[PDB]
């Protein structure tokens, strides 16, 4: 696999041992052949699991999720998918790795799509080798792959709101359940209903993942309520998965605003990854998978692929050349390569609005391309009346950096800045000039 000019897709079924068995063998061979290597983890939790599988081997951990005293003799680096893309964008030299390994290469967040695009272009140019590790590569049509032990698959109606009757099977179970919901707010309602019935519930989402995941090992629990983030290598000691089969979809309207459409069906790749949380122990057959809807190709026209093109257009590759998206996922967006390329000063603002400002890629692009500097927050207050942000069914209010109380009304509206209580609190701090 390690030979230059080659991209290999390691597609063994979920639980086959790609991370703990195959990955250390690849690393040993790359070290023997003196190949400068990079290993890409989707989250900080998976990075910690990788250190346990690679313990003893000379690997340089470029993350604070691991506490190691590095010897300085390493030719293998390990970092998260988002860290790789961030360093490419910033004015810091990233080595031209001979071997590029991506674990959980099915991750559809914008920085993961960008990393696949950049790596596959280098391979196509005859410069590097690459290995994409996932049971569900882009374009998969099989929601029910093989597992370590048989799974009981049942199509059933799954509640998406609090309930009084009709779903006895949910609370009559005596094991442990991992329940996938379409959003943070939807999960809050189901958690409240279960807690009222005497159940012990843990909630997981992108912003709380590392902290709350530790609770699954440190305390007794009956249910885990989670968004699609737990599709990226999160492991649990459970015997049942409840899957709504629904997700939210960011959509750009008239190139003017971003809305969160849905809930709508998940892809076959997501359904297989959600199902893949159970049936992992070969000695424990009979884990249950309850699913409440069908699959569809909802990644076509999804804003993450447009945002990935915005990142790739602002990454240096060679003179005026721009990296393409990974071939099996390129038709998900209607975009001309190079149309989002910014000049030096606007690019610097774009990077800082994402890195320090914590704004979504699309929103960061509108501000930077309009010629506005990072600290200038006048655009958060001069939008039209129909862009007013609502807090508890009443217009949200902030004190500006000048000391004036103003209604939050952004020139560009992106629904992700107010999708939950935590997101709106962080966007209020940005509008006030607090970061
Ligand atoms: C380590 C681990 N992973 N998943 C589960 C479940 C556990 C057990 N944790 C409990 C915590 C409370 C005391 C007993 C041990």
């Amino acid at each position: 696999m390690l030979k230059k000019k080659q991209l290999t897709v390691l597609d063994l079924h979920p639980g086959a041992g790609k991370t703990r068995r195959v990955l250390p063998e690849i690393v040993r061979e790359a070290i023997k052949k003196r190949l400068r290597t990079v290993i890409l983890a989707p989250t900080r939790v998976v990075a910690a699991e990788m250190e346990e599988a690679l313990r003893g081997l000379p690997v340089r951990y470029m993350t604070t999720a691991v506490n190691v005293t590095h010897s300085g003799t390493e030719i293998v680096d390990l970092m998260c998918h988002a860290t790789f893309t961030s360093r490419l964008l910033q004015p810091i030299r990233v080595p031209n790795y001979n071997l590029n390994i991506m674990d959980e290469a099915h991750f559809t967040d914008p920085s993961s799509i960008a990393a696949r695009g950049y790596i596959s272009t280098r391979v196509e140019m005859g410069e590097a080798a690459a290995i994409f590790m996932t049971a569900t590569p882009p374009g998969t049509r099989d929601a029910f792959p093989d597992s370590n032990s048989p799974i009981m698959d049942t199509e059933v109606e799954v509640p998406e709101r609090a309930w009084s009757s009709g779903f006895d099977w949910v609370t009559d179970h005596s094991g442990k359940t991992v329940w996938f919901v379409p959003s943070v707010r939807n999960g809050n309602e189901i958690a409240a209903c279960l807690t009222k019935a005497g159940k012990r519930v843990i909630q997981l989402s992108r912003k709380t993942f590392e902290t709350e995941f530790q609770k699954t090992k440190n305390q007794e629990w009956d249910f885990v309520i989670t968004t699609d983030i737990s599709e990226m290598g999160a492991n649990f000691k459970a015997d049942r998965v409840i899957d709504s089969r629904r997700c939210l979809k960011p959509v750009i309207l008239d190139g003017e605003r971003v809305i969160l459409a849905g809930p709508m069906p998940v892809t076959h790749a997501s359904a297989a990854q959600r199902r893949g949380r159970i049936g992992r122990n070969p000695n424990k057959p009979g884990d249950e998978y309850m699913y409440g809807g069908g699959c569809a190709e909802t990644d076509e026209g999804h804003a993450h692929w447009l945002e990935a093109r915005m990142l790739l257009d602002n990454i240096y590759l060679q003179d005026g050349l721009i990296a393409s998206l990974y071939r099996p996922e390129a038709d998900k967006v209607a975009a001309i390569e190079g149309e989002f390329k910014l000049r030096t000063e606007q690019r610097k603002t774009f990077v800082e609005l994402m890195k320090r400002g914590d704004l979504p890629v699309w929103l960061a692009y509108q501000v930077a391309s309009a010629g506005i500097t990072y600290t200038d927050r006048r655009w958060c207050f001069d939008g039209t009346t129909n862009n007013t942000i609502m807090e508890d069914s009443v217009p949200a209010e902030v004190w500006t950096k000048y000391g004036e109380k103003r209604v939050l009304k952004p020139r560009w509206m992106d629904a992700r800045v107010c999708s939950d209580h935590a997101a709106l609190k962080s966007f209020k701090e940005f509008a006030a000039g607090k970061r």
